């Protein structure tokens, strides 16, 4: 037996942080979940009882701090290729670090009308994410996404002309409800390291803007004919937006809302034309899944 | 053996319902989690295995999207007592219908500015709740809620002063991170029944709307003595802006984030007036708890 | 505005024991959940930011550990008896304290057919709990419980014979699936104080043994009338086997799992005595309830 | 833009089986969560609002339970191979069927000491899962595991000699708990179809066994070096007690159990040999992985 492959690190490490300035004195709070991973030299760890070559867990999260400290939190693709960028270049035996960012929002409440310096709500359970796979002599690697983003809209989407066979027992329809809860990733141009990454700074918070932007519109305008087809014209735009996105990738479920019959009580009318009354359905779920790319 | 007490009915029933303005084409959705248990003259039930006194839960459950078919789902106080009213005046033998309500949250979108007549957002997990109590004989209680508000203020929060022994190690503060999850609950007077409920119909939404601006007021402006103290204010604010609420309850965990010492490392100078770093804590949590009523 | 209620304290506070046979090398773990809250003459805190009447919330779980240290962690309805009794008598101005305990589960693990003296196995999310409410003035007040056990019998259920009317499409049923999440409750009679909860110690870990071994004979054995009939046989049957418990409680959820009807496929046959394939439904579910006394 | 990649499909299927013996009238119940997601000429769907190319997610879920009704559900790698068979078979356009099955426990209860014919109880939340991909003229591709075993040893774990740099605060130690949530995976030699995986069939339930026993000794038995020691340990036992498997791979949470200084209070001795209370630490936690081939 021989160690394939091998990576071990620390998870689910919280983090906050808060800005104060001067001036105004107004504060902004930062809030995240950490998980850093490493690979290199240590297959030993695992197969003959030596510890030397382990940087403890421990300490690794002892770096996020460190880290979180000295530097800005934000972007989360910077804070996370500095972090990835500290690892593989203090250990000479570590040759990869994996950062895993889940941002938590923390929204300014605006009282009585104005911005208040110091009080925040969690407005959406929403999450913003990066993997920043830093690689020793093969740069940065980013894909940024946001999760979590739970829509419905209750006309507006069709879903006709599948194939019928002996299994299919569903009814086409021209009027339905749509609701899904989107993960939408981009993944960006290989970076050659922290240098690279710190001159595309901007582009980061931009990119992200964008992808929410262009998922909100696209999914509330478009007569839908199918997950698939609202997914893929996203897509579409977020790539046309941003030329150091490579992939767009969406995981979509489609979480489905039932017509109820009434007619056995009383007649009453609640289907087609006529629908009102809906049961959501907490399971199953159609999965829709779509990576696109440039020609 | 007897029955002491019993009371038995559908939970967990998902509804939806949408309305569709001819006129404007303009679209709202609704969607909440109902629960209906009801008491009566059914111990032999459970006693004698006598099924003839059920009302099957199967059909409670047909009953809840029947009833909400056939009338606004709005205000939950309203819905909740149109379907517990039902209950107790369609079945002789049943004396009691409780009915929980938990609606979820669909923000209209804003696409490039102006309200999409058909799409909608779920901001966050905040719930609006009603406990409605439909007792033959006895009225109409009503408690509201709102749960599952999640704030931070990362200042003017204090807590010195408290009882100090050989059990205490907390040190005082001037200066801490303050960031709760509220639940607070409206108790309604007792209604002599529906047609009574319907006459105050306006005061529901507006009550909801109060509670939870007072929250959210009071949270980000009050240099807080402690949870105690502030949760305090948010109750007595409430009272004096409805008369009839009999009571307000709030129930409040105190979600701690501590300082994180880094001094044993190259000097860092991260805690007092230098914390910009910190531990949020997923457990435990302190919980506060108060009811305020008239004096 | 006055305070009509109030209590507090901290919730959610995870504690290991371990005890170690120094004879046999044997060594047994305990792990449980333990939330303390306080009342008493602590209204100024709320009303004039009076901290001095606060026991803070971090005390009372430095409190918590030092008792688990200096007293045995079992049975928890004795442990919850001593930590409640601290408070009371350590703090003149606080009146009750109420003791709430869930303990997890370890069983120890057998490898090759006898038990490892220290390796254990989390058999299932299945808890025992206790609620101790210590009183100044009016003695012990404890009731214990096991939840989150669930089971399910494929025949040997039946439900027909309820009302049926307009609101009714459920058909009878003399052989069907019945499958709950078992939370059942026992209260046992007052107790003067710690004295007279240590002259009972063994009654607490015997009367959880009867209460679970009843449920599942009841459960297994029953050719069941409702979910009503054999919750009723199990409380009855426990009321009997112990003197000191005034009260059975259960909340059992029907979780149902409903026949598919295969015939539109190739004229499958899936339905009455050809059932196999069933579609377990997570929502709704029936809800049943019962609290059951002595004559 | 043009689509990379696409799949698509119905997840969170949960399906139950029952088996009635006739001899001797004892039931077995089967339950599990099944998704299937489907690859082929598929990308018009998404490019050209093509439906004409989609087996209707609704289609998926009749047919898993189709494919239930018409064959055994177990062991999962035969049923997922099975399911996964039918879709590349039927459908001239689909290339790829992707099974996802996680199966639940239902122990037989043993009621005074006999095994009861048609009463089961979930006595963990363990699960046994597999990914099977079937891939038109590449086989089938089977990944069988076990997940959620949760496992706790209070001696005879140790970590020391790890590396100490200025980032590192983390105490060696010859005596920890470990604790740990094992989820392993065993990759099975490539199958050329569903012939050849039916000629393997006792081996599953074989090999699932075996992994468990090996983890569950392993892990009672090794004084662990450290987790990554004793991971390997296990993989190195599974793969040499099962030809057909190339790889194990485990990943294990370090769930960390913090001890109490208590010295501060009346000198109370709770750390190093007098340790007995300890804090479990919900967060963050180490997290280990591993791969293991054969040389
Ligand atoms: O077993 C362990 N492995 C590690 O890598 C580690 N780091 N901190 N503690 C640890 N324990
Ligand atoms: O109302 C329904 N719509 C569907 O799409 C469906 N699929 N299975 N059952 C169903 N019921
Ligand atoms: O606001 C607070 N109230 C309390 O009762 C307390 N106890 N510790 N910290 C606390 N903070
Ligand atoms: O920084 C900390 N603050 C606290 O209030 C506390 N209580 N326990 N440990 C602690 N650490
Ligand atoms: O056991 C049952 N009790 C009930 O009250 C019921 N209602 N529908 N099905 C049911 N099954
Ligand atoms: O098969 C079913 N059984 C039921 O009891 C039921 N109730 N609603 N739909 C149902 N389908
Ligand atoms: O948008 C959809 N895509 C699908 O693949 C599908 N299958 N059933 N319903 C569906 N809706
Ligand atoms: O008791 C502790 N053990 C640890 O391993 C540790 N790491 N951070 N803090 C800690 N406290
Ligand atoms: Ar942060
Ligand atoms: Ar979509
Ligand atoms: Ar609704
Ligand atoms: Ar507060
Ligand atoms: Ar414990
Ligand atoms: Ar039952
Ligand atoms: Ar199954
Ligand atoms: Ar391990
Ligand atoms: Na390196
Ligand atoms: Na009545
Ligand atoms: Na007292
Ligand atoms: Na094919």
């Amino acid at each position: 037996s021989a160690v394939k492959a091998a990576r071990y690190g620390k998870d689910n490490v919280r983090v906050y942080k808060v800005h104060k300035d001067e001036k105004t004195g107004v504060q902004t709070v930062y809030e995240m979940t950490v998980c850093v991973l490493l690979e290199g030299e240590i297959e030993t760890s695992y197969t003959k009882a030596d510890n030397s070559v382990i940087v403890a867990t421990d300490s690794i999260k002892n770096t996020i701090y460190i880290t979180a400290k000295q530097n800005p939190v934000t972007p989360p693709e910077l804070f996370g290729s500095i972090l990835g960028t500290h690892f593989i270049e203090k250990y000479n035996h570590i040759h990869a670090a994996h950062v895993n960012i889940v941002c938590h929002r923390w929204t300014r409440m605006d009282i009585d009308g104005k911005p208040h310096p110091h009080s925040f709500i969690r407005d959406s359970e929403e999450k913003r994410n990066v993997q920043v796979d830093v690689v020793e002599g093969k740069g940065i690697d980013i894909k940024s996404s946001l999760s979590g983003l739970t829509v419905l809209k209750s006309t507006n989407s069709q879903f006709w002309g599948f194939l019928r066979d002996e299994y299919t027992t569903l009814k086409e329809t021209w009027d339905r409800i749509l609701s899904t809860d989107v993960d939408a990733t981009w993944q960006w141009k290989n970076f050659s390291g922290l240098q690279e990454v710190r001159s595309h700074v901007p582009k980061f918070d931009a990119t992200w803007a964008t992808a929410r932007e262009v998922t909100l519109k696209t999914f509330a305008e478009d007569n839908s004919a199918s997950v698939q087809a609202t997914m893929y014209k996203m897509a579409e735009q977020i790539l046309a937006r941003q030329q150091l996105i490579e992939t767009v990738e969406y995981s979509l479920p489609n979480k489905h809302y039932f017509e109820i019959d009434l007619s056995w009580h009383k007649g009453l009318q609640n289907t087609g034309k006529n629908a009102e009354v809906f049961a959501p359905q907490s399971d199953p779920n159609g999965l829709i899944k779509c990576t696109v790319g440039r020609s």
